[PDB]
């Protein structure tokens, strides 16, 4: 093993400790070494609070002076919700710093390294950038593309059906699978679904796990605003509800809905385009979207190539039926030469079910 | 551990040396031990020829006197193509017999143990029973139930499509996967497909893997003989071809295909009944069937509940589209409370694709 | 179990302070609030903030109502600053998880009761074994009052530490000697009899990639016949302490003191191991890595003063009736008087085999 | 991964089944393959009985005509206890022959391969020669060197003492490891010790494992024939007892013992030389010798380099004692550069003891 590597490693593991506590902020670890001895360690633990460097340097005490510091992400240079870390590093008299990777965030891009270099501080980057990458996939993708990180999820029988030819779907996959699916209602800032789902299952789309601290944004794709006005996603006040329609939506009805706190987004088109929906979500602050329902909705996402992750749960059952609804509705790909290739990322059993996850290639 | 278990293990390993050589006969092994030494070893190597016991007892010679013998399957007691092995055992002076499991057929079951018990021989049962069962899974099924061991095989995209909405399916699963499937055209006595597949692809349905001892019987399902005599099995019958048709199956055709070697069967009904087909083959000495033909065919087998194994190859590809052929078509179950629950027995990544195999409860 | 997850994190945090705490034990601490990790800490510098202090300070306001996991009983005495148990009480923490109690019989349980008395819930035992391993040597020193002793020896497969001519330069491999180097990092002192210094003139220094400190080199030299030009007396690389008796020459002791050598004069005719151990403890040496000295080893064994024994065997055979064996000296008279040890580990390093054993109770 | 070597692996496995029934004869296996099918199998199961090729060809019946045969050893062409199998192969109609390795008996070797080739049989050879070599390690050694295959076994403390300075040896290693030691008194044709080991233990050197059959030859090294007139070996009558002595052997006493069944070999040297006794022993048919003698005896064997294998049993104990006897005494090597390098073969714990086995390189 290496020594500069052991330190960046410790920083990555320190980073993991904030997983799911930092909301929109990324996971970050910081470890200060002075005279070959660890004197400070830190991690971003809570959104809106001290960053990793702040904790590490404050712990470092007076050994901060002339010491080294390893950060999994480049020290921020902006005056946002927290003061600049780059500034804290230079004002604490840190000799040299090691950054695993640059913060793609528009208002920090490379700016944090320049701010420390011009102050004489030696900056080195690259150490374990691969794992630093695996640490904040969503945040990163969002900062680099401007579009939310999209995950598509569906449950189905082993022969690919999502219900019988009569629409029965009461028990396709076990409770263990459903419970596993709930994790995603936490790693994602929003749950996305078509109104067909609301009309059919009148879901709560809210997370029913333990660490309830910030319900996810519930997005509804409703082309002609036919959503039932009595629906949970409208009269439960449990979480933010955003609906996307077109000019074909009824003005009066549209006024009644916002009266309940629902935020409507009227698209200047005839058929809700997925790409416009994503861009708008990104612009409102949504960094991740968990697309749960609408085989047609999944179809639009798959056809336009707007997904980073695909997650299917297969049950050891066979539904059959020529007219039984399949996993992906909509247009579809004409011939094989046009169908995109994906790669399986994880195959794991959950109860009696199988969970296959794949990603674009 | 146990020495008894070692001998039975050895017998089991000897039995396998005849795989794919014993035809309809089950694999069987035997080892004779005298005064703690191995003096005889044997297995069934050729159909219609000596059984394991005949080989082992011969090799043992005078050592068979007062010795023990371990056999994987109950020693025959009838008069097929070899005199009763129980008699051979009795007259060799063998004192004790270790039997893994009894004979499948309900009429000849235990008749062997009884004879030997009558002659004063000690018969022990159960040692490595489970492994003996796996060695002749299909055979044991045939005898025990009176019907073929059915295996349904299919390959589809991750979203369960057998082809694009425009019939294209030229590239779904990897060649490595297509290759892994060939191992089934070797372990099954028959391969079954529907005429739909015949005219759509014009398959050979022949085992290409290195072993070429005999040709899996090519069973085709037709209803009116729309099968293009212009190709496939018809032309150059590399192996036996059997077609199941219905009364209204023309006349000049029915007696025209018999002109080659095609054995045409004709069902009474107007609707080809699966349970009738499996019974017909069971009569024809076919002990196992490998079904890969059309989604409809699989649908029938599934609705009828006539299958012991399901093997699905999933490619990391999303074909999508409504009207894109799915894995199983036809009737299917309308109520989710009527969908039979199966169990996954093996997950295996093959090339880029995933191989799922489930068996019924 | 989240309990174990948090203690494990506290344990891993404690490790970061290895070799940086002098006589202070390694300790980790993590503060959890509403299911979230809000504070982390470990003792990193001798004479500086304890783990509980870093963790609690990081937790900030979140400490109120929070949970804290600590690998060792929080101190409870009143020195320059408030004890850690008092800190916890003040911060508003409602539950404490302690892996193990203070080793000092006079303090054990003191911090616990101090915290319960303030209405705080205290749970003990979580990962005690690991918390025990973390400070093994420290714990032993604190419990018995003597240093933790490891005896190490390299020898041919037949028990010889050199040929009959004294030739021993490399019986074991480079890899094996490099491995043994590790114990020079984990012990505060390395010990040998003068014989080793006369025969091999070793430096007895720790030459690992990272060495912020050198272990005290202790020499047992009855008559003070050590060569004044030996490395241990001239390299100035590490402290060198010698134990002699009254037979030692005063002017020589003066010459050696001028070189920085620490000489202890025992009031006995022979050097007693129990006395040197006692004097080393009085000087603060909690661990001793004993190598050179078949006679030295013999004394440590006959007196029963070792906690662990490590033998490196080489795939070699050196004969010799006069070749030196592993443990010279008196030895046990009868096989019923020989204490039974227990193999703790068996590993192969390069072409050699490393065996470690510890006595039994 | 080829069928070519699968068949040979099989033959090897078949041959393994006669282990410890072969006696002097080597374990051999044969597989007859006709038109891609295993039609016959065999192995040498009993001494003086049929060779592998016999059983296999018989079982192959008429399928032997124009078939192949894989043998783990060159088919014998001489008339020993049974006729020539090479003759058999030919007269059977078999055309190809795969031999794994040629015969060791120089005069009796080569012929087989030649005898066959002379009949038009294509003889390929070398397949799995590696495995075939370990199968009969001792046998091949004896035939290739004319010397017995030697094994040195010893049981000592972890510090290399085989007794206390009092001579007390009342069990260093556990009974479990003592029983593990018995296995060798079953696989070696003779067990050897020095007279010292007799007039200080009066062992019987007899075997005590189920199915004892023949009892190994007991060889004693007695320089002056001072062996006690009454000793379990002299008068037990359990097993043969050979003694090697010199000129200084009392003629009277020599005669007495000869009347008791003891065969005496007098050497014309002043001291007994291992190479001479190993030469005599081979001449008398002894192919292997288990040496547990004494440290002096082991020293002689090591010094001469007269051993193929060394097995040491170490107990989790420290005996100590500068005068306690060591593992290998005698002259031994003066310089580490002179010391021969061995290689660790196997490391296995037996109860609380450790069993090390090594071989010269
Ligand atoms: N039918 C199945 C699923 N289907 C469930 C529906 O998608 C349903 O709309 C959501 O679970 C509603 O979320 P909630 O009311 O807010 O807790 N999901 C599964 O994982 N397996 C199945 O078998
Ligand atoms: N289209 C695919 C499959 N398609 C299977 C079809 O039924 C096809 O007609 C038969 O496999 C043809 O057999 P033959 O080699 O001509 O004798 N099967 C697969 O495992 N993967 C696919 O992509
Ligand atoms: N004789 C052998 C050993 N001998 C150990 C002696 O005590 C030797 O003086 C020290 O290891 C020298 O250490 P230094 O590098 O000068 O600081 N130790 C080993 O690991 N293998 C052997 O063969
Ligand atoms: N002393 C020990 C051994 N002692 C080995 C001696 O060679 C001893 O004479 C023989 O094992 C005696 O066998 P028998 O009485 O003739 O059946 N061998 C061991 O493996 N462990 C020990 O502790
Ligand atoms: N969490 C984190 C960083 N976060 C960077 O700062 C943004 C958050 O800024 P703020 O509004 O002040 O909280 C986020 O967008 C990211 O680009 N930087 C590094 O200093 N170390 C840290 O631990
Ligand atoms: N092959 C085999 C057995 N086969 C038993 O006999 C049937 C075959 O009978 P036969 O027509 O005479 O070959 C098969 O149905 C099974 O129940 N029995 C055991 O004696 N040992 C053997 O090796
Ligand atoms: N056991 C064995 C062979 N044994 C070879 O024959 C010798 C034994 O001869 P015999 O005295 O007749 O049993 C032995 O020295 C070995 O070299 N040869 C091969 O034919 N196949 C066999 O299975
Ligand atoms: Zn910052
Ligand atoms: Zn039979
Ligand atoms: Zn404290
Ligand atoms: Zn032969």
């Amino acid at each position: 093993g290496s020594m500069e590597e052991y330190y960046m490693k410790l920083a990555l593991d320190l980073a993991k400790q904030g997983e799911g506590q930092t909301e929109s902020n990324p996971l970050v670890g910081a470890v200060v070494v002075k005279d070959g001895q660890i004197v400070g360690m830190g991690a971003h633990l809570k959104y809106g609070e001290a960053h990793a460097e702040v904790h590490a340097i404050h712990m470092a005490g007076a050994h901060a002076e002339g010491a080294d510091i390893y950060v999994t992400l480049e020290p921020c240079s902006h005056y946002g919700k927290t003061p600049p870390c780059a500034e804290l590093i230079i004002n604490s008299g840190i000799k040299r710093v090691f950054v695993a990777m640059r913060d793609p965030n528009p208002l920090v891009a490379g700016r944090g390294i320049s701010m420390m270099k011009e102050a004489g501080i030696e900056v080195r980057e690259g150490i374990l950038a691969d794992q630093a990458e695996r640490l904040n996939e969503k945040f990163l993708h969002f900062m680099r593309t401007g579009l939310p990180y999209v995950t598509l999820k569906a449950a189905a029988s082993l022969d690919g059906k999502i219900a019988t030819s009569t629409g029965d779907s009461k028990w396709i996959t076990s409770e263990a699978a459903r419970q596993d699916a709930q994790q995603y209602r936490k790693t994602h800032q929003s749950i996305l679904v078509g109104v067909g789902t609301v009309k059919a299952d009148n879901p709560s789309l809210t997370c029913r796990l333990p660490n309830v601290t910030k319900q996810p944004v519930r997005v509804i794709l409703d082309t002609v605003l036919s959503i039932p006005e009595d629906a949970k996603v409208i009269c439960d006040q449990i979480a933010p509800t955003w609906i996307f329609t077109t000019a074909r939506a009824d003005e009066e009805k549209k006024k009644r809905l916002s009266a309940f706190g629902v935020n409507i987004f009227t698209l200047e088109t005839e058929r809700i385009q997925i790409p416009d929906v994503l861009k708008i979500l990104a612009e409102e602050g949504i960094m991740s979207v968990y697309v749960e329902g609408g085989s047609a909705v999944h179809g639009s996402f798959v056809k336009e190539g707007c997904f980073q992750e695909i997650i299917f749960y297969f049950a050891p059952k066979l539904i059959g039926g020529t007219h039984a609804p399949s996993l992906i509705s909509g247009e579809g790909f004409q011939s094989m030469k046009d169908v995109p290739l994906l790669q399986f990322t994880d195959i794991t059993q959950i109860g009696r079910d199988i969970k296959l996850t794949a990603k674009p290639t």
